[PDB]
């Protein structure tokens, strides 16, 4: 729960976010960022730059969208965090859920096992600090927004975990 | 509780190991492996295996004498894991002790932050699981054996850890 890559490790631009969510929350949705792969902390932390630069910089927002970020590389690199309202599955979802976002494109290729197993502990994590209902669901991005995020390869997988919910 | 590469995904050679440690266990001993540094999935793999292959080869042993190794990619590397006696640490040491070592050389460099990170994670796990005592001590290789290992710098880092007794 502590081997998250924190926003400074990844050379974040500072948050300006405000907006907090309401503790212990219920739903995760899973995206992908339809982004540049990297399998490694040097390319995964600069993939994590380029995805917050795009949210920042050309859509104007107040931090990067997502709460958490998954790399190939097997780390999770910290978004807005547990406690900050995401931007990452509209104004009905964001208020209610976790976003965490694998860094690639799943549409015709599965995240390593390492990027999995980051994911599944980055939920475990959550559900300590009571940042997530212990009952929590899990939600495809696709289900709660018109997009093919997260991609189907990885959709599939998370079909099959213990928390999903279509 | 927590993240860690498994054995076979790092294409370890099966073990033959059968000497149980007694749960919960009171001490961790922290080495480095003096070898090769790695900080990639890809890298640190290979060099898990090089360092099985050295002590199950050359050293005779029944598996990679550590119980978890640590790689500058961040991640944990399964060893003989929570259950089984390491050799790492001589016989007074190994059946009361979990042995992780960083892979690396840490005589004149610090691990990443990240790879730090990993190591008090899989402790904190260890805990969780009832493998560690919640009033485990932390020693340095040198504490209790004849050697530099785990390095300077690193070593005076450990001697900052919560857990950590002289
Ligand atoms: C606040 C919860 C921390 C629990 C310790 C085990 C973990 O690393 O998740
Ligand atoms: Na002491």
């Amino acid at each position: 729960c502590g081997s998250i890559v924190p926003r400074r490790e990844w050379r974040a631009l500072a948050s300006e976010c405000r907006e907090r969510l309401t503790r212990p929350v219920r739903y995760v949705v899973v995206s992908h960022t339809a982004g540049s792969h990297c399998d490694t902390p040097a390319s995964c932390a600069q993939q994590a730059q380029n995805v917050q630069s795009y949210h920042v910089r050309n859509l104007g927002w107040c931090d990067v969208g997502y709460n958490f970020l998954i790399g190939e590389d097997g780390l999770v690199y910290e978004g807005r965090g547990w406690n900050i309202k995401g931007a990452h599955a509209g104004p009905t979802w964001n208020p209610i859920s976790i976003g965490i976002s694998f860094m690639g494109n799943y549409m015709n290729r599965v995240p390593p096992p390492r990027a999995l197993r980051a994911a599944q502990n980055l939920l475990a994590c959550g559900v300590a600090l009571g940042a997530l209902r212990s009952n929590y669901e899990v939600k495809g991005h696709r289900d709660v927004q018109p997009t093919l995020s997260p991609g189907d390869r990885l959709y599939e997988i998370i079909q099959t975990w213990s928390h999903y919910r279509a």
